[PDB]
């Protein structure tokens, strides 16, 4: 039998008993006072312990106001807990709906043949913080501070971009509590709870789980698709999307959140970009006096061009093609749940959420293209000087350009992919500079050593991503670090005859230098896994170029004044770049909400942060290091290859 | 005001008028006759034309039986059409629910202030075809033939694997009509229409859109996760997921479907696998008399091993690492919507849906490992014979092994990825055999030519996938085909001096041979895009090895009887392999339902189809072709390199 109850507007908690096989229909008449009133109706099952063995849905509640509707099926079962009380939000009535009256209908049923007591909570949350995103003339930023969020009273906004003349929009949520919450956004026509065919395929709803920070970027193309959005903030009752351990799953914890809503206008960062190019083009004047003037004073390739390793480009270009496919097929809402930027220092350009991280890689392209051009132009000598490193200096400029393609692609969506490919091209540039100085006095160094160098770099960075969740990953690196460095110490003595002068102290310097690094990242959690292999290559590259320079003065060979300047600029730029690299703090083993909570502001001009200066000083470091090795043996330009000392 | 109506069980169509701001509550009392009765309640808006300008949801209908519930929000808007009549299925009551009576409650509302006429259709579809998947003792396959499917009466099954002792399960749907339909499957506890947090991330519902065939594989690990499933078949009212063109979006078309339910037991295919290994190990006896006996009769590497191109392995191993990540992160339900197998010839092993397509690539691994071992073992001569191709014959065996890794990885999930990587390693094996015969009389062929060969293969197959949707993609291939072949014809005359004897007819044979192929795939839609570049490499490889053999008799050099046998086995095996390759019929430009409709049965032993014999005869073809080039110049073993003719 069906029982109809008339419920007043004053009644906020409704306690009734659902007799066996009885249906309760509760009605609340709605008038103009309910326009833009976001209402939450929740149901409680009194004496939840009585229904422990009863499986399935014990109580069914359906709430409707004629415009929106939802279903409350209790218990609502989560992976960790079962809740015998839950509610949902009813999209408010609008002035179009309103003499004539709307009405709020709640229907309660149960398949159980026993009597069931329940409680209905009708919560209102409106009149502010809903209808807040209305921007007055000449205003671009609005702020809500310390808005309280409970499991009973969620937060919810409505954004009409057609009404507010909004082209791009940014939402930021600040919280100091580490309490799990959810940021749900959908188009106004869509429903949070209503599933659509091909859910994962066609999905316009974004659910960002956060603790201390969360960011929403409504791109200009997304605003035009829907023209209006609904933003909701809920407390996650299960902390799985934000924490790995199960801790006090059942709780009643309030959460204070601060909001910032930006009305973004498309802009060109002409001042930070021009000042970045002036800073990057200034050190290229070192090429002018020594390298370029020789090209002025002077005025089979197909055998070298078809045997040159061009499959070293494929690891980077096949990653770029896959990351662009994964980016253009993703929906506008999926790009916010998937890509993890540092939104305190993320400046957008179109759909790109961090343009500063993409354009700051232009020093690698600029310098890499100069390394290729100058090496090709300055190869015009067979009896005097050291052997010309023309094709290895072109390979260093290729990986300098590839590092700009690999990093600009990582910064489009920084998600936890199998092959990271932000740093790895730096590790090849550093190993190629050691291969150059290894053979420069023996022979003309071959770019064929890039294959074993790149395969070892690509295989090692995939081996760290695969075992990153494990506890012994830093030991897997250390045993490879010893095997790789113990092989180089054995390759040196076999080549140089194990002389006590040069070979005996090369081994101790590299054994103590690399063991001091292993003790730092193995016995101490000094660096992150993404930074461990990159710091080890830079230190070994610097240690070898310092050994090569220390051996040069020990053999009574003078280092030119220019090579000492470029050598000190190489040490200085690698230390400044390594200081900004040390501040990345990106671990893909932690939860998505902990990866979102990390926010470090911009250091310079509102555009450059610690990461963008690592891109800028990593290319300066690669520039000055390339200019040092190219100038260090200029005093030997008139010495016969037979007289030249070999180390 | 709320109006309560009592509706009898005889009333199948309910026509009422929803007055302005009135709520109708309709009740149907349910008794034991409704156990396992899957019911569909649909609502119609009479005079749909009256509500054309009214936006949003005009009518709201909520149906519940105490155990299940749903919401009908009319009009249900699809991308192409708006439907003013739709319904959903109510999960049936069970004997646990049943003196005591259940009841079916329908609630009707409208936000409109005008009167609205509606019709309620209560359709029953049960007592057979629901509770049909009960398997009697000793029965493993059940079949339903020509089950009629309409938009008003959908199909729906219930599978209890705990009750039926089912470990693995396969569902197949056969239809001869090209009418769009949907195959929806979910766990019994889950709901088709109830959305879950992180929908795309945590999704156990599979929606397969099909026209003529659809397949479901319940793996052993999925059966254990849920233990019971609900299978539904609906007619897609919008044909977007199955057709590209909008055609008669509104229709009332019946569809006849045939079902086949298999109770699969885990099995080892010992007979097809052993007979495949006997067939693959038999032709290895050609290595025994000539190659191996020399190794018996006879009884700097680090310079070649560190300069050997090992970055040619990275394109294939970095694709395998990405396809395994995309496979282990996918849910059990997503692997059926994403991977497109030929399920008429797909034999499963564990989670792998096509084990026959993975294990038939073992001839590439077997032969590739023999190519590596024999080449390394038979390099022990500098004045007699042709130049030893030791490191290029190892590179051919590396890409022979890589083709087994690249194809076994493609067959785990054949989805439309950016880089296909099923054939491309064959194109390098065919180009490496031309590089071998190009230089074998000039010098020792270098594996360094693999870089430009692999980069061109990888770049070309990505260029076809990128432009596959376009209409001019076969012209993009043809201009690259002419540029590549016109470069080889120019490289031949520059090397051989443009002699009328050998160079003048090499150009005409390769210009007419490659233009005859272009006319076939450009002016005719002969091959698929996946097969175009692979057929062009095989024909040029065969044309060159035939030119090399025709030049050999023109220079009065005898071809040994064994090399003529292996040469005829190379032509025969490339024609048999090319006959099974021609039958792939995989186009990623067509709809997913058209990619699912393709089903070609197994040819041999219930295990081998056209594709699996392409894997088997593609390795025989690569075996016999490798044995031909290794034996063709054995008559020159006692001829000085100065006397040896060069062509
Ligand atoms: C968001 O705001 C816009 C603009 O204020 C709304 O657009 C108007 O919609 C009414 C119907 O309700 C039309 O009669 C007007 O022509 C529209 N005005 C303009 C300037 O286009 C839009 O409907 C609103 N959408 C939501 C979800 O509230
Ligand atoms: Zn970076
Ligand atoms: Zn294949």
């Amino acid at each position: 039998s069906v029982l109809v109850f008339e419920i007043s507007s004053k009644m906020k908690m409704i306690e009734k008993k659902l007799e066996a096989n009885t249906v309760h229909v509760l009605r609340l008449e709605l008038d103009q006072s309910f326009i833009l009133d976001l209402t939450k109706v929740a149901a409680e099952i009194v004496d939840s312990s009585k229904y422990s063995k009863e499986d399935g849905v014990i109580l069914e509640v359906t709430v409707s106001n004629g415009r929106d509707s939802f279903l409350l099926k209790l218990p609502t079962v989560y992976p960790n807990l079962k809740l015998y009380t839950d509610g949902k939000l009813l999209n408010p009535l609008v002035e179009q709906d309103f003499h004539f009256h709307q009405n709020l209908i709640v229907t309660v049923q149960s398949r159980l043949n026993a009597d069931i007591d329940y409680r209905l909570h009708v919560t209102h949350l409106d009149r502010a913080q809903y209808d807040f995103l209305k921007f007055k003339t000449g205003q671009t930023t609005k702020t809500l501070s310390n808005q309280k969020l409970t499991f009973v009273k969620p937060i919810g906004f409505f954004l009409n971009c057609s009404e507010q003349n909004i082209s791009q929009f940014h939402v930021t949520l600040y919280s100091e509590d580490d309490i799990c919450a959810n940021l749900i956004t959908v188009p106004a026509n869509e429903s949070i709870y209503d599933r659509s065919v091909i859910s994962d395929k066609t999905h316009n709803r974004r659910v960002l789980s956060f603790t201390k920070r969360a960011d929403i970027f409504f791109t200009e193309t997304e605003i035009s698709m829907f023209k209006s959005f609904r933003i909701f903030v809920f407390i996650a009752p299960d902390d799985s999307g934000c924490s790995t351990n199960t801790s006090r799953k059942s709780f009643n914890e309030k959460k204070k959140i601060s909001f910032e809503f930006k009305k973004l206008e498309n802009q060109s960062y002409a001042v930070p970009t021009a000042l970045m190019m002036i800073f990057l083009t200034t050190p290229c004047l070192l090429f002018l006096p020594i390298v370029i003037n020789i090209i002025k004073n002077s005025r089979s390739l197909h055998g070298q061009m078809l045997q040159y390793p061009v499959a070293i480009i494929l690891p980077v270009l096949m990653h770029t093609a896959i990351e662009f496919h994964k980016w253009t097929t993703s929906t506008m809402a999926n790009r916010d749940e998937m890509c993890f930027h540092n939104h305190a220092c993320a400046r957008p350009l179109g759909e790109l959420r961090a343009w500063n991280n993409i354009i700051t890689n232009i020093g690698y392209t600029l310098y890499g293209a100069i390394f290729i051009v100058l090496s090709i132009c300055r190869r015009g000598s067979h009896v005097f000087g050291t052997y010309e490193c023309t094709l290895l200096d072109v390979t260093i400029g290729v990986f300098m350009v590839l590092q700009s393609i690999a990093s600009a692609t990582y910064h489009i969506c920084p998600s936890d992919v199998a092959f990271q490919f932000d740093t790895p091209c730096i590790q090849v540039i550093c190993g190629l500079l050691m291969v150059r100085q290894w053979f420069v006095r023996h022979e003309s160094p071959s770019p064929a050593y890039t294959n074993i160098l790149l395969v070892g770099v690509v295989s090692l960075n995939f081996l760290i991503s695969a075992f990153s969740k494990t506890s012994y990953v830093r030991f897997i690196i250390a045993v490879i670090h010893v095997i790789v460095v113990g092989s180089i110490c054995l390759a040196k003595e076999r080549s140089l005859g194990s002389e006590k002068l040069k070979t005996r102290f090369f081994i101790m310097a590299f054994s103590m230098g690399n063991f001091a690094a292993i003790v730092m990242y193995l016995t101490l959690s000094a660096f992150h896994l993404n930074q461990i292999a990159t710091y080890c290559f830079i230190i070994n590259c610097i240690m070898y170029l310092m050994y090569y320079g220390c051996m040069k003065v020990l053999h009574s060979e003078r280092i030119t004044s220019k090579a000492k300047l470029c050598g000190a600029l190489s040490l200085l730029a690698w230390a400044v770049a390594g200081f900004f690299f040390f501040q990345d703090d990106t671990d893909w083993t932690r939860s998505a909400a902990a990866s979102r909570a990390l926010n470090k502001p911009c250091l310079l001009l509102g555009f450059f942060g610690s990461h963008d200066l690592w891109h800028i000083f990593g290319a300066l470091a690669g520039l000055f290091t390339f200019i040092f090795v190219s100038f260090v043996d200029d005093d030997l330009i008139n010495t016969r290859k037979t007289s030249i000392n070999i180390f």
